[PDB]
């Protein structure tokens, strides 16, 4: 909508107060004009018609229970935009400042969030399995990273290419969570999963097998569920990424960690310069090796650690 840029205030899903960028034209809308061609947040009103209505508020205060998922979708889309611009020099998901659109209050009791090819979509959860999923910065950043991937490598969402697609979303979702630096970890979705249970998450990058996911190629899933295991086999790559950053010894193979910033640089370059729609795990290792060689040199510690991490998880 055409209007003037304003700054509202509200509370997110976890009860934290934050300032949001809004637009005033009769109502105050969740339209942030400060980032690219805008960040836009919509109300799906418990239905499944998308995007729904651009979020309108009479007073620019967003403290109602019903407001909280909107606040967080809007705010955390902004953080994710800032991460890509400031860390990777990328302007929105398409690299040309595409508008970022999100809808909240999708369906009733909907225990998921997704990128639909055009926008973000967030359920409210059923209140037991999940609370509203935009409350997780890693969740928001995971979903927006699918848009990045789709515009860049274009990894097909099945089998090994799909597990890479998922791992890239977990990797950058985590790196965004560290960038914001509130309560960061190498777990996925802990802030919105199972409010009645402390210390769990959907997936772990540091120890995928904590939630039943493989941490070595020899344990890969080859059945048909989950698009050939895209959220299962992602654990193999997630573990490799964790080892590259943090180091460790895994199945007897020791990796020297090189830290989060270098992990991000290596994987961002692989995603944007080397991976293709049909890349498999072997080809990801090659892409990451080439990326780290470009950035650091063939005889670098960074290259050595990339190779050691893939070796550790059985990917040649
Ligand atoms: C990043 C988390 C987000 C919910 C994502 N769409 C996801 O990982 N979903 C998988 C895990 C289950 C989510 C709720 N049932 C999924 O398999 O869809
Ligand atoms: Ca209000
Ligand atoms: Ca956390
Ligand atoms: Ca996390
Ligand atoms: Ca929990
Ligand atoms: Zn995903």
């Amino acid at each position: 909508i055409t209007g003037t840029s304003t700054v509202g205030v509200g509370r997110g899903v976890l009860g934290d107060q934050k300032n949001i960028n809004t637009t005033y034209s009769t109502y105050y809308y969740l339209q942030d004009n400060t980032r690219g061609n805008g960040i836009f947040t919509y109300d799906a009103k418990y239905r499944t018609t998308l995007p729904g209505s651009l979020w309108a508020d009479a007073d620019n205060q967003f403290f109602a229970s019903y407001d909280a998922p909107a606040v967080d979708a809007h705010y955390y889309a902004g953080v994710t935009y800032d991460y890509y611009k400031n860390v990777h020099n990328r302007l929105s998901y398409d690299g040309n400042n595409a508008a970022i659109r999100s809808s909240v209050h999708y369906s009733q009791g909907y225990n998921n969030a997704f990128w639909n090819g055009s926008q973000m979509v967030y359920g409210d959860g059923d209140g037991q399995t999940f609370i509203p999923l935009s409350g997780g910065i890693d969740v928001v950043a995971h979903e927006l990273t699918h848009a990045v991937t789709d515009y860049t490598a274009g990894l097909i969402y099945q089998n090994e290419s799909g597990a890479i697609n998922e791992a890239i979303s977990d990797i950058f979702g985590t790196l965004v969570e560290f960038y914001a630096n509130k309560n960061p970890d190498w777990e996925i979705g802990e802030d919105v999963y199972t409010p009645g249970i402390s210390g769990d998450s959907l997936r772990s990058m540091s120890d995928p097998a904590k939630y039943g996911d493989p941490d070595h190629y020899s344990k890969r899933y080859t059945g048909t569920q989950d698009n050939g295991g895209v959220h299962i086999n992602s654990g193999i790559i997630n573990k490799a990424a964790y080892l590259i950053s943090q180091g460790g010894t895994h199945y007897g193979v020791s990796v020297v960690g090189i830290g989060r910033d270098k992990l991000g640089k290596i994987f961002y370059r692989a995603l944007t310069q080397y991976l293709t729609p049909t890349s498999n795990f072997s080809q990801l290792r090659a892409a990451a090796v080439q990326s780290a060689t470009d950035l650091y040199g063939s005889t670098s510690q960074e290259v050595a650690s990339v190779k050691q991490a893939f070796d550790a998880v059985g990917v040649k």
